[PDB]
């Protein structure tokens, strides 16, 4: 997963954000 304010993208890697966080992102976004 990835950290707190640090960018992410499902749709191409299909990695979410580290719990409790959550990627709010398809391709091109940020954990949050």
């Amino acid at each position: 997963c990835i950290p707190k304010w640090n960018r992410c993208g499902p749709k191409m890697d299909g990695v979410p954000c580290c719990e409790p966080y959550t990627c709010t992102s398809d391709y091109y976004g940020n954990c949050s």
